[PDB]
Formats: structure tokens, C-alpha cells, sequence
């Protein structure tokens, strides 16, 4: 047997625990830069989150891994108390450790910019194997919780990679190899992405471990084929329910499509609920009627067998994908001399070295 675990916020699983995954998600937000764009990031609610993760298990599922980078809206208490609500119900969390897209730290004064890589990659290295902050890393002081990180997150934004978002895939990419951890990286409108997975690859890092999330919002079929094809990474999509970008049919459209064309093995699928009123219970505490995460099921599931896509495909997104890219690598030392050629350039044109 394979025996092979994931790391949840509980402890290590075997990854035929995961079940059903919903591959990036939020229950609590607790404050920063993203609350700054608007009030409606803020998600402070451990018990209407209890309820949505309950309706979420209700329907089938087990897993959500819930990817607030420690100094973007993360709450590792409060996150533990949803945790430890479900885990009798089977439910899992996993938690993650790392960066957001650099709109959300200062770059002249963040730790980011600032600190060493080597420097940062041991503090996110310590959140998956020693224990994540309790404070999140949001200053001096450190706090650990027995609960440790299962991933490490990443982020580029709009048409551009950032001098500061290529540090934070070098660390996501060294932090990987050293612990064996997966990556998920936030793309801004699904660009950059065949390159933010190149760099990844070029530092190192296992294309297996590997999601990018937010594709949906390049709604691109060719693009989605070039990118897994020439990779071997994963896509991650949210889009249910996000009119405001485009509607459920056309990612259900682009997803047959790869599932047409062989690739059905290189997609998850998750809500991202990252928005007060993007579930179902929150968005009844702000007098609401809105869908969340029992959404998935009722209707955006059934809308892709609609389209055409096969319960055995369907299999592979939900189950089989997410518990080959959660899985841990085994440990490897990381060498700076096998970065490619192409990072290495890439990395002295934007005076990171």
C-alpha cells in the first residue's frame, strides 16, 4: 500500500481520509488587508461557519482546505474550533502557511521584502512541522499551536509577477521540497499561470504537489490545456455562483472540455467562499438569503453531469485529484545550483539576487 498522509490541522491522515475536498476555502477571516478593500471580507463567525461546514458533510463531503496565508485573515483558533466541531463527523481541515499576491504586503517595510528567503522559508518550514503561530506572524512575538500547517500558499497578480511574488515562490518551492509539503498558488483573473508553474518547476518543486487556483476567472480552454499539458500541475476552480464573472455554464463548458480531451486528472474544484455573503449561514446573519457551500451539489455538480461530464470524472475531481496533490512528498534538501537557467535569469532581471 501506497501509505501516503496529508497533514490536517488534527494531525497527519492518511490521504484516503480526504474524501470529497474542497480545495480552497474560508470560514474565518479576522481582519487584514483584504478587509481593507471591503467590510464583506470580514468572517468572524465560528458557529454560522460550524453550520456551512456541517451542510457541506451532509451532502457528502469531508475535506476543506481553507488557504488564508498567515498574515492575510488568518485564525488559527478560531479556525481549530471549526475543526475540532466536526471532527467526529469526519470532517478535515487543513490549514496553510506562506504568502498572498504582494498588493497585500508593503514593499518597502513587509517581512516579505525585507527578511532573507532563507530566512522566511525557515519560519514557513516551522508552521508545517513544528507548529503555525498563533499570532500569524504578524510581528515579533511567536506563539505556536500544536495544530501545524498542510500547504503553503503563493500568489501573483494582475498580468505581472512581482519581483516579491517570485521570492514567495521561491519560498513556497523551497518550503515544499524541504518538507514535502503542497503548494496552491492564487493567480490574479487566472493569469501568469503557465509561468507562476514553470518557476515552481524551474525551483525545484514537484508538479504533483502542485494547484493553481483562480483559472476560472480566465475563462481560456486552451490556455487551461496548454497549462496542464506542458506542467503538469493542477487547476484548482472556484466559479459556482460568481455571476459577477462569468456564469456557472461557462466553466462547466471549459471543464468538459478538458475532460474531453484526457485531462480530467488535473482539476479540483473548490467555492472559495472568501466573502461574508458567499454562504449560506453568514449570509443569514447579515439578513440574507444567499448559497454556500451545499451549492456545489445542488446545483453546480449537477449542472456538469448536464453538460456531460461522468460521474467518473466527477470521482477524479472531487476524490482521486485532491488526494494525489495534498499527499506529502518525502523530504528532499533543496540545491540552489539546480535552479534552472530560466528562474535564475528571470531572478537577476528582477534584481533578486
Amino acid at each position: 500500500l501506497e501509505n501516503k498522509f496529508a497533514r490536517t490541522v488534527l494531525g497527519d491522515i492518511p490521504v484516503e481520509k480526504l474524501g470529497i475536498t474542497d480545495c480552497h476555502d474560508h470560514f474565518i477571516k479576522n481582519g487584514g488587508p483584504e478587509v481593507e478593500e471591503h467590510i464583506d471580507f470580514l468572517m468572524l463567525n465560528v458557529d454560522a461557519s460550524i453550520k456551512e461546514f456541517k451542510e457541506f458533510i451532509d451532502r457528502g463531503g469531508s475535506t476543506i482546505v481553507t488557504m488564508d496565508p498567515p498574515n492575510v485573515g488568518r485564525d488559527v483558533l478560531k479556525t481549530l474550533e471549526i475543526a475540532n466541531a466536526v471532527k467526529n463527523l469526519g470532517g478535515n481541515v487543513i490549514m496553510s502557511t506562506g504568502f498572498h499576491k504582494a498588493k497585500f504586503y508593503d514593499k518597502y517595510s513587509s517581512w516579505l521584502a525585507v527578511v532573507p528567503t532563507e530566512e522566511i522559508v525557515k519560519m514557513c518550514v516551522a508552521e508545517i512541522e513544528e507548529g503555525m503561530d498563533e499570532y500569524n506572524y504578524n510581528g515579533p512575538v511567536v506563539k505556536r499551536s500544536k495544530a501545524k500547517a498542510g500547504i503553503i500558499k503563493a500568489g501573483t497578480g494582475y498580468g505581472a509577477i512581482d519581483r516579491l511574488e517570485l521570492k514567495a515562490l521561491e519560498v513556497a518551492a523551497r518550503t515544499s521540497i524541504l518538507t514535502g509539503c503542497p503548494i496552491l498558488v492564487h493567480t490574479q483573473l487566472g493569469t501568469m499561470a503557465l509561468e507562476v508553474a514553470k518557476h515552481l518547476i524551474g525551483f525545484g518543486a514537484n508538479p504533483d504537489k502542485i494547484q493553481i487556483s483562480h483559472l476560472n476567472k480566465n475563462p481560456d480552454k486552451y490556455y487551461y490545456e496548454k497549462v496542464i499539458k506542458e506542467t503538469g500541475v493542477t487547476l484548482c476552480f472556484d466559479g459556482p455562483d460568481r455571476v459577477k464573472y462569468y456564469p456557472d455554464s461557462l466553466l462547466a463548458e471549459n471543464i468538459k472540455y478538458l475532460v474531453d480531451k484526457g485531462l480530467q486528472k488535473h482539476i479540483t474544484l473548490s467555492l472559495d467562499a472568501g466573502r461574508i455573503l458567499y454562504q449560506r449561514n453568514y449570509g443569514l446573519t447579515k439578513g440574507k438569503q444567499t448559497f454556500g457551500l451545499a451549492y456545489l451539489f445542488d446545483r453546480f455538480l449537477p449542472l456538469l453531469k448536464q453538460v456531460g461530464v461522468s460521474k467518473e470524472a466527477i470521482f477524479d475531481i472531487l476524490v482521486n485529484n485532491p488526494k494525489r496533490v495534498l499527499a506529502f512528498d518525502e523530504k528532499r534538501n533543496f540545491d540552489p545550483l539546480k535552479v534552472s537557467k530560466e528562474v535564475l535569469e528571470l531572478k537577476k532581471e528582477l534584481n533578486l539576487n
